[PDB]
């Protein structure tokens, strides 16, 4: 079942919230949809602004579709990772992130790894482009759950050995199976500018 909401302002018409319902604060699972359509898969591009709320909130998030390029990744991240000025490599970095993370998966990184987990995953690695996250110590990440008996040490492994490979520079170059021709993303700007702009994780048409 999808949510069907229509927003006040029709400029800002694609509902954007959080499909997850479970007690861990960790975790979110963030859709988009347009008047009860199929919906898709999103992630946050904007690490220091308020996720969207739950599905069904008396407070709802309306958003403006975008194509993603790298102007617009760009203008709608508040702290971009750009080297040397470079917004062709930015977009390249983005897409390269969302097509081997969840759910695309394209070269296996993701295999093995519970969806909640693989979201979580792909969603650091685009805080390391978007808000130029550190993420310098990735082989203690999650060690909290570990030791808390909440993510198996087994998944854990394969989350932190994901992660390295998302946010490598030679990602494009390494990986087997590349983006497709006309590949495209797409960035959700939220009518709530205390909430997310989000990024598509598949072309949203
Ligand atoms: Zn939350
Ligand atoms: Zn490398
Ligand atoms: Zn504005």
């Amino acid at each position: 079942t999808v949510p069907n909401f229509k927003s006040p302002d029709p400029d800002y018409p694609w509902y954007g919230y959080d499909s997850y319902r479970g007690i861990f604060a960790r975790y979110h699972n963030l859709k988009v949809n347009l008047k009860g359509s199929k919906e898709y898969q999103a992630y946050c591009f904007n690490l220091t602004k308020y996720f969207p709320r739950p599905t069904y909130s008396t407070t709802n998030n309306f958003y403006k579709k975008i194509d993603g390029s790298g102007s617009a990744f760009k203008s709608y991240a508040a702290n971009p990772r750009v080297l040397d000025e470079n917004l062709d490599k930015l977009e390249k970095n983005i897409l390269n992130v969302i097509y081997n993370g969840y759910k695309s998966n394209a070269n296996g990184f993701m295999n093995g790894i519970e969806d909640l987990n693989a979201i979580l995953v792909t969603q650091n690695a685009i805080w390391y482009y978007s808000d130029s996250a550190p993420l310098n110590d990735v082989n203690k990440m999650w060690e909290r759950e570990v030791r808390n008996g909440e993510i198996s040490e087994s998944q854990v492994t394969l989350m932190r050995e994901a992660l390295k490979k998302l946010i490598d520079p030679n990602l494009e170059a390494t990986a087997a199976n590349k983006i497709p021709s006309g590949y495209r993303l797409n960035i959700f700007k939220s009518e709530n500018e205390d909430y997310q702009n989000l990024l598509s994780a598949e072309y949203v048409p």
